[PDB]
């Protein structure tokens, strides 16, 4: 009962979410199970300013979250927008940055999607959705070609080739690889990619279900990402290498001269807050 709610936000899977200000604090919150009270014990564990905050927890439970303005999607989805150099490179440093956090913690999110990275009023970007997270101990359009194939040993690459799939849909405005089956998504992996060799990838065939795919070479990606310098090109080559191995990390991504040249990031008071 500490907090007392104002505002419906949705419904869902988990429960529904409400916006309520503390009692004491005076501060607004959000107030959302074995695949729900792994994501208790996680959320509360951990703090990043590019990860959601879990405040409180109390089976029928609401865990309070921080509130959130709107998300990647609706910034997509908004056609009253243009996204800038600036506000691209400001959104993907705190994803990324997020996500350094989260791996050098041995976390992987497995679920990363642009409705996903949550936005505040001071234009502050946290990852949200933790339910399939997992430690080292997604949908289709955001799925890495070996989760694709099948792979059950894989790693950060999963989380790195989202990254590539939101990047590539912050710069275009619509979904990078948008299938409508998993072998559709490899399909449309290898035709604007090109078809992976063994020489792409060492141990390939060893995958329960790899297949022999059309040999496509694929588009360049300055055809593809046309208003990309040279700079932000080698950031989503990285992203999008097929071996699981030779993909870059979070880290290797953000010591990328990308984030260290002009136009710089924008900051968050300035980042592009849209209407209903
Ligand atoms: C002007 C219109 C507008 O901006 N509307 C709007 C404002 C705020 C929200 C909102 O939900 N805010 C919010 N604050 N903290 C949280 C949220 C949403 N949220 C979630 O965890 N939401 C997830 C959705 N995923 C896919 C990102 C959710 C919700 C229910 C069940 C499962 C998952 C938290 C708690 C982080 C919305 C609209």
């Amino acid at each position: 009962k500490r907090y007392e709610k104002l505002d419906f936000l949705g419904e869902g899977q988990f429960a529904t979410v409400y916006k309520a200000r503390d009692k004491n604090t005076n501060q607004i919150v959000a107030i959302k199970n074995r695949t729900a009270l792994r994501e208790i014990k996680l959320l509360q564990e951990l703090s990043h300013p590019n990860i959601i905050g879990l405040l409180d927890a109390f089976s029928n439970i609401s865990l309070v979250f921080d509130f959130m303005e709107t998300d990647l999607e609706v910034i997509i989805k908004d056609n009253s927008l243009v996204l800038t150099p600036s506000h691209i490179k400001a959104y993907m440093l705190m994803t990324l940055q997020g996500l350094e956090y989260l791996h050098q913690h041995r976390i992987l999110h497995r679920d990363l999607k642009p409705n996903n990275l949550l936005l505040d009023e001071n234009g502050v970007l946290k990852l949200a959705d933790f339910g399939l997270a997992k430690s080292f101990g997604v949908t289709r359009w955001y799925r890495a070609p070996e989760l694709l194939f099948g792979a059950r040993m894989y790693g950060v690459g999963v989380d790195m080739w989202a990254v590539g799939c939101i990047l590539a849909e912050l710069l275009l405005r619509v979904p990078f690889l948008p299938g409508d089956s998993d072998l559709d998504q490899l399909t449309r992996i290898f035709e604007t990619l090109g078809t992976p060799t063994e020489e792409q990838w060492p141990d390939m065939c060893s995958l329960p279900d790899y297949v022999t795919f059309k040999s496509f070479p694929g588009i360049p990606l300055h055809h593809i990402f046309s208003a990309a310098g040279d700079d932000l090109l080698d950031l989503i080559q990285g992203l999008f290498l097929f071996n699981p191995c030779a993909r870059i990390t979070a880290t290797q991504a953000l010591k990328m001269k990308y984030f260290s040249n002009r136009p710089g990031p924008t900051p968050g008071c300035q980042l592009p807050r849209p209407n209903c």
